[PDB]
């Protein structure tokens, strides 16, 4: 589809068999759930922006579908305010940004 | 143009007469330009980032270059981590996310 920008860009993604909402959000490097189980191991991060920086458990090839398209990749989980979908997964569904 | 994620959607922007560098970031409402002088009165905005809530600087219609499109609207001023292009001025020259 198309997506224009008058509001946050929010989709419904599937992962770790729960649906959320997340923001397709072109700013993040990586992909930002809030606090969730997810399977295997995992190493902690610092990531941050405007107000600071949060610590997250950096989890290795977990499947999330988006829209309908199945993308694998990183997924950082932690005390995010917003769910996010970053590059590292919105470059698998073949999301570009146009104008 | 078409913008792929694979790497961040980093682009020239022309403020105050000078080029820049910036970010389009899908995931930002705002457009946060890192201190520089900018005519006019400025009122106060708080802004949520992924670390928690600041204060930064509201200067409105402000005339401004993106990727060399130009347009004119709501800029603010504060300690980002790069500059960003947000939601508001990506909607005005006609951005959109497509996939
Ligand atoms: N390192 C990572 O992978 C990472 C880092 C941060 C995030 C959170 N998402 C980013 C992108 N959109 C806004 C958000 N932020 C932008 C951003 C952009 C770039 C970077 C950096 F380059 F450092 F990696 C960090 C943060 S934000 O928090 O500073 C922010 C929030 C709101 C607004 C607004 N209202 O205009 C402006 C800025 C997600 C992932
Ligand atoms: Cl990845
Ligand atoms: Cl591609
Ligand atoms: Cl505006």
């Amino acid at each position: 589809p198309q997506i224009t920008l008058w509001k946050r860009p929010l989709v419904t993604i599937k992962i770790g068999g729960q649906l959320k909402e997340a923001l397709l959000d072109t700013g993040a490097d990586d992909t930002v759930i809030e606090e969730m189980s997810l399977p295997g191991r995992w190493k902690p991060k610092m990531i941050g922006g405007i107000g600071g920086f949060i610590k997250v458990r950096q989890y290795d090839q977990i499947i999330i579908e988006i829209c309908g398209h199945k993308a694998i990749g990183t997924v950082l989980v932690g005390p995010t305010p917003v769910n996010i979908i970053g590059r590292n997964l919105l470059t698998q569904i073949g999301c570009t940004l146009n104008f």
